[PDB]
């Protein structure tokens, strides 16, 4: 058993660990780690099986034997039964499987070792670790311990791009236990978003919240934002108000999906409390991760050109559908500039404030887009306009680099920055081959380099693709849209876009400016 694929030591974050059980808490305490150093306290369980657990499915494969070690204490009377366990999730019966793999008895007062040797089938993936007792009682662990058994820039993006902007993906739940792409990140971006894991619907936790405290959770992001952290790759928030993928509850008088709208000035307190929450416990669990930016409102302004023009770019109220449920309590846009008020109150100092939309290019959205974001900006609320940047291959016509350029301009025109958020670039089922996407490809990366270059006031500081690959993409692998294909070899768009800053301008990217 030579290599450690995992060490968690949790002397800054919490590297990847969460409550099982929703209302078990997790707590990391100075001191009171094994050897007087910071250790990770479990407490308020209420039934054997509550707990602690971590994904560690970026680090584990199937098929493959570990050793899993873990030092342990607890503060009760006499011998608890301590059980480490194993789930993964079965690629073919789709079924979660948890075998306990170690039984260890343990006296009070003393940190003691559980440990054993396991493997998991060929088909296993999302291979979870967690630590229980027989009773309901509380506990301590640290040193986490999976083992087995067997400057000059390179030529990656996030090198080539050091000395301009971030260059970033994305990543969720399934492809965070895909290895191949955990070196393909590693290799070349510095930036992540999460694709779904930190929307309201993923961190909101209904069971307890009330109107000046809602309970939210990180259990969905944090092996992200572990992985993220461990290796100096910064993260943009997303994203904390935004008419889809919020549960409806979430706006009801009781808490539940069914009751009645709530009014404005209770969901006043329900947005601040969410956001303020939400900063709170990336701070708390992971206060080294490099939280660069958040979209604090997404996509909020109406594609509807008659909305655009006579309800200040309001949606329509409701659910569901492109309905927004944030119209239907505020009757209105004005719940925008509350988000930003609360996240300028909450966030961190370094974590730049995004106005997120798509179709950004297409004119009556962009003005309205530019207005609102500029009034913003002119308030001290807003540092930036997110581009989401969901193109085609056309070098013309509605996306096309003339209408995308002319608005990447009147952007940068307001003094705040930009960024291009979630660029992908659609072959429209092959209506567009790889050599014209690799043309698009280059002239978006070229005019965000020719942005930098000229003024000044304004920068786009990161550019990123909603997505690692083309197996990996929400419009459908038959419009091809990023920059590696299935089986992560670098596209004609990579190659191309590779091919703009010459060697001698790259720099760290690890350390981008
Ligand atoms: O059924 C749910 C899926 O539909 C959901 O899929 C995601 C939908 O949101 C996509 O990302 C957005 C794309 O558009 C921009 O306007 C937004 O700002 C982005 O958030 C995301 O890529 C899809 O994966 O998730 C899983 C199901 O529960
Ligand atoms: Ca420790």
């Amino acid at each position: 058993m030579d290599y450690e694929v995992v060490h968690d030591t949790f002397e800054v974050n919490f590297d990847g660990w969460c409550n099982l059980g929703v209302d078990t808490y997790l707590t990391a305490v100075e001191n009171e780690g094994n050897n007087g150093t910071r250790g990770m306290m479990v407490i308020n369980r209420s039934s054997a099986s509550d707990g602690a657990y971590s994904e560690k499915g970026f680090y584990l494969d199937g098929g493959v034997e570990y050793k899993y070690s873990v030092f342990v204490k607890h503060n009760g009377t006499g011998t608890e039964t301590f059980k480490l366990s194993v789930s993964y999730l079965d690629s073919e019966t789709e079924e979660e499987n948890k075998e306990v793999i170690a039984t260890k008895d343990v006296v009070a007062g003393e940190w003691t070792e559980i440990s054993a040797k396991y493997k998991a089938p060929k088909t296993a993936v999302n291979i979870t670790l967690s630590i229980t007792t027989d009773s309901t009682v509380d506990f301590i662990f640290d040193d986490v311990t999976i083992t087995r058994k067997g400057y000059a820039a390179n030529a990656v993006l996030k090198d080539m791009y050091a000395n301009y902007f971030r260059v970033g993906s994305v990543l969720n739940s399934g492809t965070v236990n895909n290895s191949s792409i955990k070196a393909l990140i590693l290799r070349e971006f510095n930036s992540i978003t999460c694709e779904n894991e930190m929307k309201p619907d993923a961190t909101l936790v209904q069971s307890g919240s009330t109107n000046t405290n809602i309970r939210v959770s990180l259990n969905r992001a944090a092996s992200i934002l572990n992985f993220c952290a461990q290796n100096n790759i910064a993260v943009r928030g997303h994203t904390l108000v935004w008419h889809s993928q919020t549960p409806q509850w979430f706006f009801k008088d009781n808490f539940q999906d069914n009751g009645n709208w709530v009014s404005q000035s209770v969901m006043d307190q329900r947005l601040e409390s969410y956001i303020k929450n939400m900063f709170a416990e990336i701070q708390r669990q992971y206060p080294s991760l490099n939280l660069y930016a958040y979209d604090v409102v997404n996509a909020a302004v109406s594609d509807d050109a008659n909305r655009t023009r006579y309800y200040g770019g309001a949606r329509e109220p409701g659910y569901g559908n492109g309905r927004s449920p944030w119209v239907q309590i505020y009757g209105d846009n004005k719940f925008i500039e509350k988000a930003f008020t609360y996240a300028r109150k909450y966030a961190p100092a370094n974590c730049k404030l995004y106005y997120n939309d798509y179709n950004e290019y297409w004119d009556h959205k962009r003005d309205c887009i530019a207005s609102i974001c500029a009034n913003l900006y002119n308030k001290g609320l807003l540092d930036g306009v997110g581009m989401q940047s969901h193109i085609n291959a056309d070098m013309n016509g509605f996306s096309g680099i003339q209408n995308y350029k002319a608005a990447l301009q009147k952007y940068i025109n307001i003094g705040c920055d930009v960024q291009i958020t979630e660029l992908d670039i659609s072959t429209e089922n092959g209506k567009f081959s790889l050599q014209q996407q690799a043309d698009k490809y280059k002239a978006v990366f070229q005019a965000a380099v020719d942005i930098n270059r000229t003024s000044s006031k304004g920068k786009v500081t990161a550019v990123c693709v909603w997505g690692p690959n083309d197996a990996n993409t929400w419009l459908g692998s038959q419009n091809a849209p990023l920059l590696f294909n299935a089986n992560n070899q670098p596209k004609p768009a990579y190659n191309a876009v590779a091919s703009i800053i010459p060697q001698s301008e790259w720099g760290d990217g690890n350390n981008p400016a």
